[PDB]
């Protein structure tokens, strides 16, 4: 493990508080893509020019054209990424990828099958997984592992800052460090339950005074690629019940007036109590009683080995700056400023 003296940031754009993405270039000359950085997976993919135009999602995103890249190297083995809320499919390819000014040779998936629901709902074109090789499909090396192999980063860590807001910085990732301009107080760490997955032990979840949730203990996925906080269907039904929340098709709501009356939600992680006020988790876009406001906390059942498990996504990261320590297998939380 070589540690140099470089640091890179990626500027992130915030879309509707649910999608955070920046820019990467692929090939010679670079073909730019908007991608999301997902600690909850470990592959890289962008949609491919070879994606049937009968896939509307492809007609609406940037497509990588190998035949315009003088650095592309063929491989072609099949690939399928089955995420919690949708699937993509295609084949492996190799080329140069610029990310934060760092240039790295990388194997990625050229997706030739991307469903309208949901990809038609995506602002970005692709994903850059920030997880370990233990979660990478097709045994493909992760892009951070590859960057780490170059020995240029100060520390074997990267940090996420998601702003709430929308002219202003949308978000920011620091490869090989953190940006103290974005957090305050001290960091506080937790060791990953295991290596291979950005997940940690969670002691309890309290809704207001009356602590409903996992009084015993549970798992928490720290997930930069997720818009919401998610828990087991079971856990979430009880959580929601105590908020007077009404469960609809894909989300929970409450009469827009009742939003601010909603109590605090805390999550106990290694000693500190991480609390979110209603303003932190409601989409207050009205104050009327005649209108339903949505909650940034979904119900989602994740299977073994990973699940069952809570997910802490953009709803949480927005309040607490997050550093992913690969060297020590821990995750620091600080108060985002
Ligand atoms: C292969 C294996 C590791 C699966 C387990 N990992 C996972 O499911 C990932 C865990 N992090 C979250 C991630 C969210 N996905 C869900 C998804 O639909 N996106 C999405 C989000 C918002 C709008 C539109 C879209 Cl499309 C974003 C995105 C990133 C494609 C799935
Ligand atoms: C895809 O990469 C793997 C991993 O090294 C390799 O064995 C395989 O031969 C590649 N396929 C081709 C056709 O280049």
């Amino acid at each position: 493990l070589t540690l140099g003296n470089t640091t890179s940031s990626v500027i992130l754009t915030n879309y509707m508080d649910t999608q955070y993405y920046g820019e990467i270039g692929i090939g010679t000359p670079p073909q730019t893509f908007k991608v999301v950085f997902d600690t909850g997976s470990s592959n890289v993919w962008v949609p491919s020019s070879k994606c049937s135009r009968l896939y509307t999602a492809c007609v609406y995103h940037k497509l990588f054209d190998a035949s315009d890249s003088s650095s592309y190297k063929h491989n072609g083995t099949e690939l399928t990424l089955r995420y919690s809320t949708g699937t993509v499919s295609g084949f492996l390819s190799q080329d140069i990828i610029t990310v934060g000014g760092i240039t790295v040779t990388q194997m990625f998936g050229e997706v030739t099958e991307m469903p309208a629901l949901p990809f038609m709902l995506a602002e970005f074109d692709g994903v850059v997984g920030m997880g370990f090789i233990e979660q990478a499909i097709g045994r493909v090396t992760p892009i951070f592992d590859n960057i780490i192999s170059q020995g240029v980063l100060k520390e074997d860590v990267f940090s996420f800052y998601y702003n709430r807001d929308s002219q202003s910085l949308g978000g920011q990732i620091v490869l090989g460090g953190s940006d103290p301009q974005h957090y305050e107080g001290n960091f506080h760490y937790i060791n990953l339950i295991k290596t291979g997955v950005w997940q940690i032990q969670m002691k309890g979840v309290s809704v207001g005074s009356s602590t409903l949730l996992c009084e015993d203990g549970c798992l928490a996925l720290v997930d930069t690629g997720a818009s919401y906080i998610s828990g087991s269907t079971s856990s979430i039904e009880k959580l929601m019940e105590a908020l007077g929340a009404k469960k609809r098709l894909f989300d929970y709501v409450v009469k827009c007036n009742e939003g601010p009356t909603l109590p605090d939600i805390s999550f106990h992680l290694g000693g500190k109590e991480y609390t979110l006020t209603s303003a932190d988790y409601v989409f207050q876009e009205s104050y009327s009683s005649k209108k339903l406001c949505t909650l940034a906390i979904h119900a989602m059942d994740i299977p073994p080995p990973t699940g069952p498990t809570w997910a802490l996504g953009a709803t949480f990261i927005r309040k607490f700056y997050t550093e992913f320590d690969r060297r020590n297998n821990r995750i620091g939380f600080a108060l985002a400023r």
